[PDB]
């Protein structure tokens, strides 16, 4: 199956079978507060960024956890954010869409 890259720059990110269903599907349409519109694909696992700063709880769009901005650890390219402190996963990566390119692995 096909593998996910940084658009920006080829860095690996993550994979098509690590794709995430949460509460029902991969794929959450979603705003930030600066109005921001994001296609985020769910992922249980990936590689290749940088996470930034500390976990935060406000505005997070999934219940239960706090999030932190992901990186490319590459260009440093937004490329999502990484969740953790919840349930069933405790963890995963919300990734936006737009941000990769697929292709063959
Ligand atoms: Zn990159």
């Amino acid at each position: 199956a096909s593998i996910f890259r940084c658009r920006q720059c080829g860095q690996t990110i993550s994979r098509r079978d690590w794709l995430l269903p949460m509460g029902g599907d991969h794929e959450h349409v979603v705003f930030n507060p600066a109005g921001m519109i994001f296609r985020v694909w769910c992922f249980s696992l990936a590689q290749g960024l940088r996470l930034i700063g500390a976990p935060s709880g406000e505005f997070s769009w999934f219940k239960g956890y706090d999030w932190t901005i992901a990186l490319c650890g590459q260009c440093g390219s937004h490329l999502g954010w990484h969740y953790e402190g919840g349930s069933q996963p405790q963890t995963f990566f919300g990734l936006i869409k737009d941000r990769l390119a697929e292709g063959p692995a």
